[PDB]
């Protein structure tokens, strides 16, 4: 019959740069090429009847071998599906391409409670929302990297690299110290946050 394929189904490209989403096909004579963009629940047509649609006409150019973006932004992340059909609908084929627009992580912020009551729970947060793909996190206490393997077994802590949560349950006097974190996503350079000190006392905090 007729096949439809792509050179790269997982495309990564820095923000603001040009990129061509390729879609090759063979076995067609009078093909109708269409493209759709899926992000979450939103479904938009980029190309209809071999023609770039209105909302994309200002930066997307059509060609029989794929669509070229003169520039992409983080808002373009998602999957693009190239749909090729022989005029009449007898022969059909399609191929999906996931686009990831690269953006290095921004300086993350941290939430470290100045005072916590020993025996209770304490969650220190670390995050940034600009990185693409999403950043992973790591923590430090008084300059020591908490995981390299734990920096010390003397604490009942847990760290979730994906959310960035540093969890102390229960918190002990030993957990008192200066903490800061860093975010990285394999692109650009890792960024560190500001440091913050946490004091662990014996009685209830907050009066
Ligand atoms: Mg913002």
């Amino acid at each position: 019959k007729g096949s439809v394929y792509t050179a790269q189904s997982d495309v990564q490209v820095p923000e603001n740069e040009s990129i061509k989403l390729t879609c090759t096909y063979s076995g067609f004579s009078s093909p109708r090429v269409e493209w759709k963009f899926v992000q979450g629940s939103t479904t938009a047509l980029v190309c209809y009847n071999s023609q770039i649609t209105a909302p994309y006409a200002d930066r997307v150019t059509f060609s029989s071998s794929g669509i070229t973006f003169s520039s992409v932004t983080r808002k373009d992340n998602g999957e693009y599906t190239c749909m090729v059909s022989e005029e009449g609908g007898q022969n059909y084929g399609e191929v999906s391409i996931h686009l990831t627009v690269l953006v290095p992580p921004s300086k993350p912020t941290i939430s470290v409670p100045s005072s916590v009551t020993i025996g209770n729970r304490a969650v220190l947060t670390c995050s940034e929302h600009d990185g693409s793909p999403p950043s992973e996190y790591s923590w430090f206490k008084d300059g020591i990297s908490m995981l390299t393997t734990r920096a010390f077994m003397n604490s009942s802590f847990t760290i979730d690299p994906k959310s960035g949560d540093l969890i102390f349950d229960p918190v002990t006097a030993f957990d008192s110290g200066e903490y800061y974190c860093q975010a990285q996503n394999g692109y650009g350079t890792a960024m560190r946050s500001e440091a913050a000190h946490m004091d662990a006392v014996e009685l209830n905090v907050g009066g």
